[PDB]
């Protein structure tokens, strides 16, 4: 569904999450930021709040700060809003409850069942990937991403 | 503006303010949220991120955090929207034998110059203050808020 939006919409999408990558990876602070495109994620939504909001780098900043009530869980973009925060799945891959790798377990688990893209920056390392259909797309210059991220969100769909 | 709303949607309004306002006291937390009513707040305020979103107490209390980009600076509400966060007013008001907070000083500037209701959350105290028409009364129970803000936006 990101494919139907207009240029504009798109790169301002990419951008937005472009400058707030910068910020998590740089200072080390876990997200898992997701996309969904044609798989509708609400079916498969255990918790999360519903926030509604335009996309922005800094909203986006705010809430996965460490101190913030909504920075554990996923954040879930449809088109170019911000529609859930700290929500969470029940695919078969974060069931286990160790904290390393939590991330990038609960966004393989996402990947695995829905067409969705899923950016995760690592609170460890800052290290950032981009998750789809279970591949880990690792992001070591994040000069690429808005290029990465472009090409993975027109990739054929479901 | 907000008496069009809905119980609903009013109640859930009012509830979700209380929430945030409840964890940003006891925590002492700088905050500053107007309410827009019949002016439009636009012309009075620069800067600030427009995000539209719904209002939500856990997304407030992220808003406002201290680490977080958009907590200097204040919340607009429109209907049942935050409009804007971390929005700057160009007004103040002092006056002689007080000088508290510079959420205070903003948001009594702001209540001289537009019909606008605005809670205060003191980053000392922790005390809640709500302004409108160049006064502000104090909250100091805060199972009273609820109903307090009710009766400020159910006003003129």
């Amino acid at each position: 569904s990101f494919v139907d939006l207009g240029i504009s919409t798109q790169r301002k999408i990419v951008y937005e999450l472009y400058f707030a990558v910068k910020y998590l990876s740089k200072n080390k602070v876990g997200a898992i930021i997701t996309l969904q495109r044609n798989i509708l994620l609400d079916s498969l939504r255990t918790d999360g709040v519903k926030i509604d909001s335009l996309i922005n780098s800094s909203l986006l900043i705010a809430i996965f700060q460490k101190s913030s009530p909504l920075h554990d869980g996923a954040v879930i973009i449809v088109d170019d809003r911000i529609l859930y925060a700290s929500t969470y799945f029940s695919v078969s891959e974060s069931t286990l409850e160790d904290r390393y790798g939590a991330r990038h377990r609960a966004a393989l688990g996402i990947s695995e069942v829905s067409d969705s893209i899923t950016v995760v920056v690592s609170e460890q390392s800052g290290e950032v990937v981009i998750v789809r259909d279970a591949n880990f797309f690792k992001v070591t210059n994040l000069e690429t991403f808005t290029e990465v991220l472009t090409k993975e969100l027109n990739s054929s769909q479901t």
